[PDB]
């Protein structure tokens, strides 16, 4: 246990760093933040007039819902869990309820704001490295977290040297770059078979230009179970030529 929180107390719940392997601290090379932060302008839509919304009485369970109608559907259910029709292969957009909708605070189509609800655990693997697991088991379509980084341009990030912490969003394209500045999320590995999926989410605001990355797991995952996501194809079309995939899956696609 070399570190009580990486987040210093910034997330609903602390995410302890333990080192079992060797004597590295945990790392400090980065700042950790729990929000999307920016390093420039950044001319988010942030309008509230702009902002489309629900006029629900209840508690945006019914099809009425003009959140649920964004999202195609709302995908949550009592629990907060993804419904099994969730198409995981290709997610829809999610719009959970806003400040402008007549709904309250604990209606059922908000989860990804809600923040982190997992006992997770920033780890020193066996590669020498760093991963994150959860220390609790997990039921399929659960929240995870949140890819957390600088939202920066595609002509910005095309200026860096060091590009394996970036994320794209993919006319104008921005690009969320977690090596200065990220979460929890900027130590998952890869995985070629990953229990974690992006899903592209809007919440306080909803500029198609900045959507915020939510990981759900895309089936149970157990209590000590190390987290992975699909880098996909450009990050392994770059660093593909300098080394394998090591996710160890029997189907692997990078080794
Ligand atoms: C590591 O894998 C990734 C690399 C990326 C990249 N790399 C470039 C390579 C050339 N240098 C050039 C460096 C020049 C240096 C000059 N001193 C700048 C960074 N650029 C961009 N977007 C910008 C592309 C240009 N646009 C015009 C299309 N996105 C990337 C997304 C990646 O997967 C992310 C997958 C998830 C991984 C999560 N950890
Ligand atoms: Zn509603
Ligand atoms: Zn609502
Ligand atoms: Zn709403
Ligand atoms: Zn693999």
């Amino acid at each position: 246990i070399v570190s009580r929180d990486i987040a210093r107390g910034y997330e609903r719940i602390p995410i302890p760093c333990v080192n079992a392997v060797d004597s590295e601290p945990c790392p400090s090379n980065y700042k950790y933040v729990s929000q999307n932060c920016v390093t420039s302008p950044m001319n988010i839509d942030r309008n509230i007039t702009h902002l489309q919304y629900c006029v629900c009485i209840d508690d945006c369970s019914s099809s009425n819902c003009m959140c649920g109608q964004l999202s195609m559907r709302c995908w949550y259910d009592k629990d907060g869990r993804l419904l099994p029709e969730f198409n995981m292969a290709e997610p829809p957009l999610i719009f959970e309820c806003n400040h402008a909708c007549s709904c309250w605070r604990n209606c059922r189509n908000r989860v990804v704001q809600n923040g982190l609800r997992a006992r997770l655990q920033l780890y020193r693997t066996r590669d020498m490295g760093w991963g994150v697991r959860s220390l609790q088991d997990i039921p399929p379509g659960t929240f995870v977290c949140e890819y957390v980084g600088e939202l920066i341009s595609d002509s910005e990030a095309d200026v860096r040297e060091e590009d394996s912490y970036l994320f794209d969003l993919d006319g104008e394209v921005y690009c969320i770059d977690a090596r200065f500045y990220g979460n929890v999320s900027r130590f998952i590995n890869h995985h070629c078979e990953p229990n974690l999926v992006p899903v592209r989410v809007f919440m306080a605001h909803q500029d198609l230009r900045f959507p915020r990355i939510a990981f759900f797991s895309t089936r149970l995952i157990e209590a000590g179970e190390q987290l992975g996501f699909d880098y996909g194809e450009r990050f392994w079309d770059i660093k593909g030529k300098l080394f394998s995939c090591r996710c160890g899956s029997p189907k692997c696609r990078h080794s």
